[PDB]
């Protein structure tokens, strides 16, 4: 039981990061603009 | 423990459902090549 729930507790990590890029997605889907570079920069500096 | 190999296999078809709902998304994305979603998603799995 201790096992099972471990396992469902993991699955629903993975559950919750899958609904998480699907809402991003979807977000990223509605509009696109300048914003996209400025993330894109905000990231790739964090990359450092 | 029924209830809670009940509760996972719940909780892997809702997680198998994000999985063909984030591949069909993709798969529409693809309609209109990388250019902004592909930074986006590199920015979410940078921040994780």
């Amino acid at each position: 039981l201790e096992e099972a729930l471990e396992a469902k507790e993991e699955l629903e990590r993975t559950n919750k990061m899958l609904k998480a890029e699907m809402e991003d997605l979807v977000s990223s889907k509605d509009d696109v603009g300048k914003n996209v570079h400025e993330l894109e920069k905000s990231k790739r500096t964090l990359e450092q």
